[PDB]
């Protein structure tokens, strides 16, 4: 009973309404990077602001910017009991953390050390597909280096690689004409958090004002659904 829109519906059809707090998050992470010019900084930026649909003038201008700002985790438990992580980006470390404990507040939720449920969590890339020839695909993406390869209920497939590999192996597949609907980096949950229909629009509430704050660059979570439930919302 779980699918890949389910953990993908909603939010993304939120975060389809604040395109423009996306695109200027996106923009600060590009500007940050190239003034650092930092490469391997720049790259996972870049590749976050082609899968948004950020034309390629706009992200080269923005590198092409090479105001103090500076890159803050955060974790915190929230509805359901769900483990998450917050990355963020600036200049007032105080404002920052404050907007963010706001959030949990207004979401009956707690900040932690760094280091609670963080171990949680494993950095790499995903390359996406919404549909497709579950074994070729498979055997292509471990071909190419992949470390696995996850295939939903809804035959959608996932394949993660080393975070700094997700490169490597999307060009792979797509040379080998097996072109990924989308290819990016989170922090992926080594746990399941169930959630029903009570613990969830709770949790994606949180995640909508975490997300809301200009600060707060990436939210990631373990809060599982499943369609049964995800058919709610």
């Amino acid at each position: 009973g779980h699918s890949k829109w389910a953990n993908t519906r909603h939010r993304k059809a939120a975060q389809d309404a604040k395109r423009g707090k996306i695109f200027t998050k996106i923009i600060r992470e590009l500007v940050t990077a190239a003034k650092l010019d930092a490469n391997p900084r720049l790259r996972a930026a870049v590749d976050k602001a082609l899968s948004n649909n950020m034309t390629r003038d706009t992200l080269n201008r923005a590198i092409a910017r090479g105001a103090n700002m500076e890159t803050i985790i955060y974790e915190g438990y929230g509805p359901g009991g769900t483990a998450i992580m917050i990355e963020c980006l600036s200049d007032n470390r105080n404002r920052t953390v404050a907007e963010v404990r706001h959030a949990f507040s207004k979401c009956g939720g707690n900040l932690g050390t760094d280091g609670s449920v963080a171990y949680l969590f494993s950095k790499k890339g995903v390359i996406s597909f919404e549909k497709g020839d579950e074994d070729t695909i498979m055997e292509a993406a471990l071909e190419a280096g992949a470390e696995d390869v996850v295939t939903y209920d809804d035959g959608a497939i996932d394949v993660y690689t080393a975070w700094e590999e997700m490169g490597k192996v999307r060009d792979a597949l797509e040379a080998a004409g097996l072109k990924a609907d989308s290819a990016e980096v989170s922090m992926i949950p080594s746990t399941k958090a169930d959630m029903d229909a009570e613990t969830a629009p709770k949790l994606m509430r949180l995640i909508d004002m975490l997300e809301d704050c200009d600060d707060v660059q990436e939210v990631y979570h373990n809060g599982e659904i499943s369609d049964e439930v995800a058919a709610t919302l």
